[PDB]
């Protein structure tokens, strides 16, 4: 697993690959690791499949209910705080999961990286997660500039996850990307991604 | 143990062998590892006999009650989510079991592979489970094509579990197969299977 | 790692992929895992890189010296026995390596699979080795027939290692093949292999 | 693994199956587990493949040299004593092996069961060895009589090892049998065995 | 301990020996290990004496109460499912016991082998239990035929447990047998058993 | 295992049963546990079969060599001291064995019980050894009197070991007895023993 | 500790010695280890002093209350079942105690040996308990006959416990005996016992 | 620690940073991690300072002596093999070091990555080492092309190690680079490097 997230001048981008493993056994070539929380909020999951999936459901349901009840969409901060508390409450038998929760809201654009114990770091630009994160961080920290726009940012994301798949046998099989602009919450589809990494080597 | 599941263009196929072991002791040459959940939904069980049998009962009862109460059949997704949550709630003393739940429903055709912690991967084509899964995956990934039809898919299934029995001492003794077409939920009977693997070597 | 070996009616075939890992870290995309011992004898190495490489040198040197001194080429049996004894002598701090030594000699055609403790099995037809062996065994035990000829046997070999790369994150990156006929000891070169697996999917 | 040995009124019979395992992985369907030591002496090996194979070579070589030097064939007692001492000398890091050494000699007919620590029991009638021995002992202790003759004893042997293959997943794949009469040291060949167990069920 | 159970064409047979041990200490030469659950249902117990005894009481009481309340006798399946659930509920500190619950009921004839975790295998013919089971399985799998009748089946049972006592120091001291025909639920008494094994050697 | 030894007014008596076990597995019904060291000296062995057997050989050879060289038979004290030193020298990885070395010599009649560390107690009357010793001691300390004669002493011995077989699953299968009078070193043979315990119950 | 119990043709006899230890420290030369439960029921306690004493009080109180409430004396079976259940309920932190509960009741004469986990064996003749039981079993199994009468049975009991005191340093200091005939529940007093063992050696 | 090595079309480049740590303690801001073995051969060291430094001396001395004695410069292959063997000989208490040995020689251009156990991978293009390697690998695998020339390769190298220092607290403080062309073995000096990374951000 490897997922990235970058805050651009015009939005937010998040991406992940599709591999799920249990040791060296490749259990899945198409695991879902990117979830939609709100209209302009996404979440990427790295860690225990069962734990992540479980938590994802909770997160969604609570974001929904929040809106339906208060007639206001929850801010990423609210969802991040919510999730942190939940995670930390289980600090003595934590959910082995590394979350990325971000998007656009009344407060602006932001991304939060949250660990098993509910430690949340507010990402003001670049972030990678998963067994491949360190390689991904390589290119991200090389080519990123705050003025980057979401459109080239998705290329950068695919670029980084592509590198990581080359040195992390736990990553790979393909890549999902998501752009969160404001006028939209877009998900690229295999075709479009396959054509974006085509300008690379595969 | 070894169980396979493949989503064909015209349905779903699931199969397992009949061996149950405790170390090298072959406790059973005819263990049941394939269960019917709904009219067009089956489940294969790998892992702890006691745990799998216990969970099967729960799964069935809940599927039934769902329908009887809501007058709608539960979707595989619903049963899979249900089962995931249950499994994950016991994550600190998990039910050592690998489940395969699939069939046809209003949403389409699909199979879910669920682990002890409730981690569920949506199988869009091929899947194997059990101590023999890795060998079975060999032939499955070799001869499978999305256009494969349930009828040749059952042959493929028998084919894979047959290879597996040749390298996994924990597998063997025979094989059950199930076809879920729509016009039917068919179970082949020893005779028919014995005649399908007859075109192989035994 | 995943290596296969098959004894055909007209010779011997051995193949391996090129991946070397340390955890999930892919350390090499082109590791050498196939060595030439004598004119009609090869060896594939699975296990500890350092241990395998060390043993490989010893094996070659002793095979050479044997011939140079006795003016006779050593039989695979002689090299296999030699290696077994060496391996077993270190049984209390064994060389973590799974070896495949085979080819053609005055006694005929044969392959030996040898473990860390010097346990050698005489492969009279099919054999796989490495973290991907179980998947490879799948297709090997499915498509193999004693009448198979070395020429289609190299296809089969590529076929099996290809399946294995699909479910073993520790395998992959490419594949070496070697044909040991009698009139020759041939090594296919990337181009030729790339063209043989081209009739598959990649 | 499972091997039996019985002392008849007219000779000695010893048999084993052909399976070699590493966990549930069936590494070999045709492992050799019966060795000829002298003209009227055989040995069956249960345990670590590498250890047994290593010891077998030593046993043979020493039996040979004994005869070549003293122009007398070594008695089973001599080989058994020899092997005991060797085994026990390594008592603190023993060779994980269970040996059966027997045949006919100037002293009569006998079989010795020897363990890792060189503890040798003189079998005056029936004996089984390996992961399947306990099941084999079932039929052996049921149908054996001191007056049994080698010819029906080989049937009995196949009978016992056949039962064992039914409950010991570590046993199976076939069976070697050896008759040691005096006028001969005979090894039945697949055909003959296949026809002897044919009077059973397979 | 060693207990057997066989489903004949005309009924069910179950037998056990009478030894109870704590290490090598023979604590009892006449332990009871065969209980009557219903009119045509018996149960054999292997494992912890205290755990087995405790469970036996619960089983009986619940079978009784079932009939008294529903005016129907409980089927072996119902008792087996009941016992499974109870056993599995205590899966994290299980009752160290191996149970055999069978007899005749409206559904036919059947036997269930149930383990500490509530894993139940439906015995359609032969089954052994206890420290001597593996030896007992030897003769059972040797002499059994589906057409066997309860009358020769009790001989077979005595035969098997007799062999087992010969290689399992934890078994012995005597043997109880029970025939469940339909016209009866018979328990042989020492005299009758002593006379049945008399046709053997003791 | 269980062996006894008693010093009578007219000689020495030593006896043992014939069982050899590995867990609950009865490996032998006729193990030898009584050795002749000199003309009027015997030794019983309890413990590790391999260790006991190895030691027995050394003991014999050294007793022989002692006499051949010094033209005097070695006293039991000399053999006991010899054995003590050998045992104690290996005190940090001792030979798991309990030895009984006694008979008649120029110094009189005596028995020595020696443990793994070479601790030797001079038995002036009664002594038992093995897993059944404690039960054997029961009858020995009950019926023994210093005036007992070797002839009734052998009955006493059989008596004790017979009780022991009744509560020690590790003992049994038969019993060897040896009388060391002076005019003789007699070994009773199955027949004679079978007739001596016949005056008991079996 | 060492306690015996024997069922005679005319009643029941139970005896124990008086030693209580903590390591090699003799804490008591007159510990009470025999309790009266009902008019014709006694109980001997081996094990943890505090645990036994605690359980003894519970046993008595409940036997009493049983009778006072139902105006019937409780059968030994009832008390034994009662105690079993209590013991087993604490199976995960058991009361370290070995109990002997027996006497005469409407059902006949019987003795029950119960362990920490509530495993109760119904003693139909002979039984010993405690650190000395194995030696005591020696004489008991030697001199016992079903026709023995309580009067000689108390001699036998003293006899056995006397032997045990000779080889079990944890036993000794004296011996209590109790006869349960029907016309009486008698306790011999030091004088009478001292005079019964006087016909032995002390 | 983080070191990179790349084989260009016109030579070889190798670089490392200057940090040495013991936990979080920064022990050194200018540790030497690049050594000259021969005229056109360099070595980078990651791992234990003491181990690396020790091994470095041995390597140099042996390379020297080799040339002085044979009047030929040693090939990188020879030094790599030499080093492998040394490392492997100490496989049971290995030198905790990751080595990079490469340069230009009669055989061409190459780099070897060697581990504690003497496992050597032949780097045909890109390679990183140390706690920062995974990040470095990111940019290396992103910007590298076989046609890259040593001159831009040194930029790339500085680029990669610069990224790594950003996410590996164990790396940093500065960076050495070395070009091995043929007409030279050049080492850039702080000034030149400081000016090369100046085109980046620091
Ligand atoms: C659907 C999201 C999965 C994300 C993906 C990325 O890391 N994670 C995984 O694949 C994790 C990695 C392990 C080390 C926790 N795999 C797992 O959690 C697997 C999941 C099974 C469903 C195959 N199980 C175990 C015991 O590891
Ligand atoms: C009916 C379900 C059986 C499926 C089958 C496939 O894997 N599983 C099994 O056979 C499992 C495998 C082990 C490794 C958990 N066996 C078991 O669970 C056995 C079952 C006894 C009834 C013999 N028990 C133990 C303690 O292992
Ligand atoms: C190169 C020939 C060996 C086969 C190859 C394929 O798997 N083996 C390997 O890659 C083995 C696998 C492990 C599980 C022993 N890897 C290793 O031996 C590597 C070696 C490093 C130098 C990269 N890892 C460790 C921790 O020693
Ligand atoms: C070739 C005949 C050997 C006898 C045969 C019978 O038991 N033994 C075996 O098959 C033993 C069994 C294990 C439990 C020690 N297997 C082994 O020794 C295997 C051998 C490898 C070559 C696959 N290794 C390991 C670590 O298990
Ligand atoms: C009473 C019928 C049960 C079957 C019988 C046969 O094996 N079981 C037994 O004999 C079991 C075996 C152990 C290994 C759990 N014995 C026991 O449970 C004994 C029972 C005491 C009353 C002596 N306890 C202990 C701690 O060992
Ligand atoms: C052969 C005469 C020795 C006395 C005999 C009696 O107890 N000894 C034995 O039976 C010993 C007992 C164990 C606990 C050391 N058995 C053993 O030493 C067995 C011997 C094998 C040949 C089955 N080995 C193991 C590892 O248990
Ligand atoms: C009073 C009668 C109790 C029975 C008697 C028989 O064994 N038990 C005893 O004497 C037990 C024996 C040990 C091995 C549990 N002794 C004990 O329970 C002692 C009792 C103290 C009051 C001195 N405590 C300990 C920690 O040992
Ligand atoms: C000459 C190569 C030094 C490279 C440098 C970069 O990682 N290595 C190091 O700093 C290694 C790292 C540890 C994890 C083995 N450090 C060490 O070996 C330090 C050395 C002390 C002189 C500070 N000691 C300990 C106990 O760690």
């Amino acid at each position: 697993t490897t997922t990235v997230g970058l805050v651009c001048k015009d939005g937010v981008v998040m991406a992940t690959e599709k591999r799920a493993t249990m040791g060296n056994f490749i259990a899945s070539k198409a695991a879902k690791k990117i979830y939609q929380i709100a209209d302009r909020m996404a979440m990427t999951t790295a860690g225990s499949v069962g734990d992540a999936q479980f938590l994802a459901r909770i997160i969604k349901i609570e974001a929904n209910l929040y809106e339906i009840r208060r007639e206001r969409k929850p801010t990423v901060r609210a969802i991040a705080t919510l999730t942190s508390n939940l995670l930390n409450s289980y600090r003595y038998f934590p959910y082995l999961v590394q979350l990325l929760i971000g998007g656009i809201d009344s407060e602006g654009k932001s991304i939060y990286s949250i660990d098993p114990i509910g430690g949340a770091i507010e990402e003001k630009d670049i972030v990678a997660t998963g067994s491949g994160s360190l390689t991904a961080y390589g290119v991200l920290e090389d080519r990123f500039t705050p003025e980057i726009g979401v459109d080239e940012a998705v290329e950068l994301a695919v670029r980084a996850i592509y590198s990581a798949m080359k040195r992390d046998s736990a990553s790979g099989d393909g890549i999902d990307v998501v752009k969160i602009t404001e006028d939209e919450f877009y998900q690229y589809s295999p075709e479009e991604v396959e054509q974006i990494l085509a300008k690379f080597r595969k």
